[PDB]
């Protein structure tokens, strides 16, 4: 096993396709996303359902990197959270 | 910048949704994200009857981060008090880092 | 009130059977799998945004137990189809045992 860092990112189901953009071109060697629901105190929610993704990444400064582009673009305008912790992944593949 | 947080997961029967839903609100959690989902388990107390169909999206599984370690555990109180026995669910609590963002 | 591994599985969704049967043949007491998502960079799929993953979650007493599954899971699969695996610790009730 390696020790890898853990980033979820929960947020507005038409994110998708700008948050895996932000993923891929940072670099990270890839996500998982979920589908969600869910509720949260900011009511910000540009629409008036959620996706859940996961991203290791071997490097904390790759995860906040993609954490720091993620909240800046979308925290104000968009229900988003995230969080980050650590998991020991399998050495077979790259991260 | 960061902050330390609770992340408390309940894995239970999808019939209880709107019932554990109301449970975490009521609380003072910030908010829940709940996920459908699959499964198999050992206690063998499945309302519905069992054997029951392994790969039916039969449950799910709600996600809380709260800042305090006495409101998760309050909140797996009660669920566990209410439906352990008579629905077969799940909980497990972790921390993760989150950004001092979020009021959790 | 005590501490238990929990292993993630994720994989293409064609494994569920296969999976779920080495997870249960190896003797975990459950586990929870949900529909998911996502890209990889080693591009062996056997078949992006389609949901045509899955994630298993198996919750373990025993870290042992934990390595035992993912070995038996990747020494299997990991070559022919997509697949990554991770494990980490959290704290459960006694009132149920793993
Ligand atoms: N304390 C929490 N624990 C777990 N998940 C949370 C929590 N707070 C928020 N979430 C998740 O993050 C999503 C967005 O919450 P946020 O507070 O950023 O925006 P919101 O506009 O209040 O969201 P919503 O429209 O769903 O109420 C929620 O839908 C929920 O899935
Ligand atoms: N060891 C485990 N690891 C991960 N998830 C588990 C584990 N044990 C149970 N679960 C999840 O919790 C759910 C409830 O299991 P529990 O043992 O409480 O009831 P059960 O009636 O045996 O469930 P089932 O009818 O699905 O077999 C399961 O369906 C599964 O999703
Ligand atoms: N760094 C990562 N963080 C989170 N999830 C990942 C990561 N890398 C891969 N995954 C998940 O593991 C799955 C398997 O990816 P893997 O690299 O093993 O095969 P792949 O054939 O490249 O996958 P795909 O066909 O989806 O591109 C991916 O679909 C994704 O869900
Ligand atoms: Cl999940």
């Amino acid at each position: 096993s390696q020790q890898v860092w853990k980033l979820v990112i929960i947020t507005e189901e038409i994110l998708l396709k700008k948050v895996s953009k932000i993923i891929k071109e940072a670099g990270a060697s890839g996500y998982t996303v979920l589908a969600a629901a869910g509720e949260g105190s900011r009511n910000v929610r540009s629409t008036g359902s959620n996706i859940k993704f996961e991203v290791l990444t071997a490097s904390r400064e790759l995860a906040d990197q993609i954490q720091d582009k993620v909240v800046a673009k979308y925290f104000d305008d968009y229900s988003c959270i995230t969080y980050i912790s650590t998991v020991e992944a399998l050495r077979a593949h790259k991260f």
